[PDB]
């Protein structure tokens, strides 16, 4: 069902995303390396779970490798690897592949990158092709001491040489993705190399709307017109918050306590997120709050901010809002800052 908080892994769990689906289908057609971009809690994670559901890959959850010690290593990419292939025997079953592979009898000490993407090759040559996915890929300038340097390299490997092999970076921090691979720079492996890039946006009103309608439907339940409507002109498009509402509304049975849920659900996390910034700077969620209450212009956000205390200089003001709209926290548009998630703005002005 649709209003459920577990992880949506197949294709008939998915709703909509069909141009979205044929336009990764048709990337991978066109080009090695494939972008999947967009908003935090869009559906990136699940529509990508949901393509390889029925075509032979392995995602490679990028922020859980950095979670923990804030850096990521050979071993431990090359351990997840492992980990993720198998059993192999199960996906060898499924995909009906006589082809074993090497690298899993293998201690990760011991293996390079090259040689484990070398076999998932050979095993593309039986297939067809073989998928390799990022998800969040921009936290790969996390491992080693190089800034990430090795990957890009092996990027540029794997588009060059090896054929059989595709791989697919995901990014909500779309501006810290295309900063880390520097397509442009003459110093970076990847450079001259050109990558698709499939775009997953908030749904439209009329699909948000049928999103909800369905999620009750599958339960036998009725919600007035009205209430749906109002739970799209909060929650505008965002499936991660339209699924918390409608779990909400079945538990509660309710539009105001069911909303009321979602909205402490959603404080919760975003909370959680603005720790991690403020860490950094302090200045990033004086911004952000900022924008959420119609401070949403250069002189607005700084006569603002000065006024409360902190003056921040034209430079720094400049760098900030610059890093805010690479981690798409904020876009800009027609001389416009706003808050890229309306329930993250929600959330911001408490
Ligand atoms: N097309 C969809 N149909 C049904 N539910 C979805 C869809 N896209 C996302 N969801 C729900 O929203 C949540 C957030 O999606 P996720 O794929 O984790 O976002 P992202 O990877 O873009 O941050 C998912 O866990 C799932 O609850
Ligand atoms: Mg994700």
């Amino acid at each position: 069902m649709l209003f459920d908080l577990r992880p949506k892994t197949r294709r008939e769990d998915i709703f909509d995303r069909e141009e979205e689906s044929r336009k990764l289908e048709e990337s991978l057609e066109n080009y090695p390396l494939t972008l999947l971009l967009g908003i935090r809690r869009v559906g990136k994670s699940s529509l990508l779970r949901a393509f390889l559901n029925e075509r032979p890959g392995i995602l490679i959850d990028c922020r859980e490798l950095y979670a923990e010690r804030g850096h990521i290593t050979r071993e431990e990419l090359i351990k997840e690897l492992q980990s993720t292939i198998s059993p192999f025997q199960k996906f060898q079953s499924k995909f009906k592949i006589s082809l074993n592979l090497k690298f899993l009898t293998l201690e990760p000490r011991k293996l390079s990158l090259r040689e484990v993407f070398r076999e998932l090759n050979d095993l593309g040559e039986e297939l067809g092709e073989f998928i390799v996915a990022f998800d969040e890929a921009q936290y790969l300038r996390f491992y080693g001491s190089r800034g990430g340097k090795e990957l890009l390299a092996l990027f540029a490997y794997a588009y060059d040489s090896l054929p059989n092999l595709k791989i697919i970076l995901t990014g909500s921090e779309v501006g810290l993705l295309h900063d880390f691979l520097k397509i442009t720079d003459y110093e970076s492996p990847l450079y001259g190399r050109i990558a698709g890039e499939v775009l997953v946006k908030p749904f439209d009103k009329d699909t948000s709307v049928e999103f909800l309608k369905r999620g009750f439907r599958e339960v036998n339940l009725d919600v007035p017109e009205n209430e749906i409507e109002e739970a799209v002109e909060l929650l505008d498009g965002i499936p991660g918050w339209l699924v918390v509402f409608g779990v909400e509304y079945l538990r509660n049975g309710d539009f105001g306590r069911a909303m009321k849920r979602t909205l402490e659900v959603a404080k919760g996390l975003i909370m959680g997120e603005l720790e991690e910034l403020r860490r950094r700077s302090p200045r990033y969620v004086d911004i952000l709050r900022a924008i959420a209450l119609g401070y949403n212009r250069w002189s607005l956000i700084r006569d603002y901010l000065a006024v409360k205390g902190t003056k921040i200089p034209e430079p720094r003001l400049y760098a900030l809002l610059e890093n805010l709209k690479k981690m798409n926290w904020i876009v800009e548009e027609d001389n416009t800052y706003k808050i890229a998630d309306p329930v993250v703005a929600t959330v911001l002005r408490i």
